[PDB]
């Protein structure tokens, strides 16, 4: 059943149940008074006067807030706290190595951006320009980032676990100007050759855009350098000036893009803009996490993911908070070492993913031992649903039962938390999101856009805007259009089913598209198959998930060769190290299913529906019991 609000949450909750109900009314029939107070959250150069200014309409898809207002992103993360603030930590930073830690007060954190923002001008790098980040989990990515928006610069965070080709490809989507990255990664006693990936990155022909690449000297190793276009971190900045004045930007100048997997074709730049953008991300910050002054926060999340933009960096920036940034793993070099970074920094707020969980919770106890987790308050989750009970393991094993948890549904799409708990307010179902956010209206429908009402289930539906939606896919509007507005006209759709109870909670199942949740990473099936038939060796390639027991998906690939072909171990691995070169570890295949009995229809589409089912272990009708056999072996 219910999970009833704690004493100590109920006494120091911003948000209690009553003033859930109000807001949240308030939210949608008077939006414009609403977040018209609420962006007050932030320091405006010149204040807006337009509050909401949306259209989802066919062929006027349109998605404006605070239009008329103008702010700097770095100044309300920094400058803004200097004052009262200045010595308080903004960044803890945990290595990998557990002997190697910093903290990084306001003031130091705002001295490096100063730094960093007017390296970047005078490198030619002007607002508006795309700049490539691909780092490792160290605070010069934070700092990369955050003199890329005090400049208006838009930066384009690569997760470091991409391939050279995976980079490249975003690099020549974006036409990025320069490439910020670090000799090695260090990520479980192991280095990560950020840097030498990106030497094989800017081979590909296909890239023309980057000029420079800056290179942090994290680990020392040797690598290769190319005179001129290679630029030490440490040599720049120190030569550069502490003294910046940011600029007023528009509330609609772009902020971001961050590559997305998609239900069809190649990943595309989701962009958000400044105003509404970090509206959003501070207010749910604050509220979802009950963030007090002094809390100290941490969000396991890499940077490289919007999870990282908005709730590593931007919201608890914005608020003026203490934000862990872990280096490593939280079960290397044991699955203690989560709670012991925990113990080591005082945590309070917690916030991570059901695949780290799940791979703590099989290591039972073990997770726990000789840690002490008192300082714990709030517990959060995201990125895919999490089962009852690692629900209940989680909240019993590591907030000790005391700590209400937040299972935060949200997309890269939406910029910030779109279902969840508030932990004052909202009773918690394991294994629920429970209710929408401030200025959040879900609906269910099915197939063919009827709106379902009451306990039933559909297609996830968002009716309206809110400030912190994506405002388009770079460079493609239409596309932006026809991905999200076309199949439900009006109607912003997820991609995912819900079904909603007699309480009105949601319970997010997860794609109803062919897009695939791997370790918590959002992949299209699409781009694996194009990646396998790549391969000289393939003709055809049907790609599904299957359930796994940490992974929460594995990744399953029906591969037919070209005729003559024969498969074999080495194959095998051939095909899988394929996968990894042309997107990264994180889409290889976990099963390669080598078959001539693609099942496809009258006019020659693959019907998944079946493949799914086979591999889940349960026209040329013939097809079926080959498929059958071939899963048994
Ligand atoms: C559970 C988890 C901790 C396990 O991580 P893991 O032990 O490294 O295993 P993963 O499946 O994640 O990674 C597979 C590979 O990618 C590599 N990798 C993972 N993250 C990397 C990174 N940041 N940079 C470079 N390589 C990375 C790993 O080293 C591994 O490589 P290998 O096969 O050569 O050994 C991790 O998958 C995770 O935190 N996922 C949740 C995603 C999330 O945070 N959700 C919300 C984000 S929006
Ligand atoms: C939120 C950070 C992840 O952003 P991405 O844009 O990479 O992926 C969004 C998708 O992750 C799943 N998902 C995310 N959170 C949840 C969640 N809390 N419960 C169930 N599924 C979830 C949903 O299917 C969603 O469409």
């Amino acid at each position: 059943h219910k999970h009833a609000i704690p004493a100590n949450i109920a006494d120091r909750c911003l948000i209690n149940p009553e003033q859930y109900e109000t807001k949240y009314k308030q939210s949608i029939n008077d939006p414009d008074t609403f977040w018209g107070e609420q962006g007050k959250i932030l320091d405006w150069i010149t204040p807006y006067q337009k509050v909401k200014n949306t259209s989802f309409a066919p062929g006027n898809v349109s998605i404006k807030w605070y239009e008329d207002g103008t702010l700097n992103l770095a100044a309300n993360c920094l400058d803004r706290h200097l004052q009262e603030n200045g010595d308080r930590t903004a960044i803890i930073w945990e290595g990998d190595d557990t002997s190697q830690s910093k903290h990084i007060s306001y003031r130091e954190l705002h001295r490096d951006v100063c730094r960093f923002a007017n390296t970047l001008l005078d490198l030619g790098i002007k607002k508006g320009d795309v700049v490539a980040i691909y780092m490792p989990m160290v605070p010069e990515a934070a700092v990369a980032m955050l003199a890329c928006a005090r400049i208006g610069a838009v930066h384009s965070v690569i997760f470091g676990g991409f391939s050279p080709e995976a980079v490249a490809g975003r690099i020549i989507d974006s036409s990025s100007r320069l490439v910020i990255t670090a000799d090695e990664g260090v990520r479980a006693g192991r280095s990560i050759p950020l840097k030498k990936n990106v030497d094989d990155a800017l081979k590909n022909p296909n890239v023309t855009s980057v000029e420079h690449v800056i290179v942090l000297k994290r680990t020392g190793s040797d690598i290769d350098w190319q005179e001129g276009r290679d630029l030490w971190w440490r040599d720049l900045i120190e030569k550069a000036s502490p003294e910046h004045q940011p600029e007023a930007m528009n509330a609609e100048d772009p902020l971001f893009i961050l590559y997305t997997s998609g239900s069809t074709g190649k990943p595309k730049g989701v962009l958000h803009t400044t105003g509404g953008y970090l509206v959003y991300a501070a207010t749910t910050f604050k509220y979802v996490f009950d963030y007090h002054p002094g809390d100290i926060y941490w969000c396991t999340a890499d940077v490289g993911w919007v999870t990282g933009h908005s709730y590593l960096l931007y919201g608890p920036l914005a608020c003026g908070a203490t934000t862990l940034m872990f280096e490593g793993v939280p079960n290397w070099p044991t699955p203690a070492r989560m709670c012991q970074v925990v113990d080591k920094h005082q945590v309070n707020i917690l916030y991570t993913a059901p695949t780290a969980i799940r791979a703590l919770m099989a290591e039972g106890d073990k997770a726990i031992e000789g840690t002490d987790r008192s300082s714990l308050r709030i517990l959060g989750s995201v990125g895919e649903p999490i089962n009852p009970e690692a629900w209940e393991w989680y909240w019993k094993k590591i907030g000790k039962e005391k700590c209400p948890v937040v299972d935060t549904w949200w997309q890269t799409e939406t910029g910030g938390f779109m279902i969840t708990p508030l932990p004052g307010a909202i009773e918690l179902k394991a294994g629920s999101a429970t209710r929408p956010f401030f200025g959040v209206q879900p609906a269910l429908v099915d197939n063919e856009g009827h709106p379902q009402e009451g306990a039933t289930e559909g297609n996830l539906v968002i009716t309206d805007s809110w400030p912190g939606q994506a405002r388009t896919l770079f460079g493609d509007h239409e596309r932006f259009e026809q991905t999200y507005f076309s199949t439900f006209k009006n109607m912003y759709f997820s991609g995912d089913g819900a079904r909603r109870d007699e309480d009105g909670y949601y319970w997010i199942t997860g794609r109803v598209d062919d897009v695939l949740n791997v370790s918590g990473h959002r992949l299209g099936t699409a781009e694996i198959e194009s990646a396998l038939v790549a391969h000289p060796k393939i003709a055809e390639a049907a790609v599904v998930g299957i359930p796994h027991a940490i992974k929460g998906q594995a990744i399953y690939a029906y591969v037919t060769l070209n005729h003559g072909e024969e498969p074999s171990p080495e194959l095998y691995a051939e095909v899988r190290n394929w996968v990894r070169k042309e997107i990264g570890p994180l889409a290889t295949p976990d099963v390669l299913h080598w078959t001539d009995s693609l099942p496809k229809t009258r006019s020659g589409a693959i019907m998944r529906r079946i493949l799914r089912k086979i591999a889940a272990g349960d026209a040329d009708p013939g097809v079926v019991e080959k498929l059958l056999e071939e899963k048994q072996a």
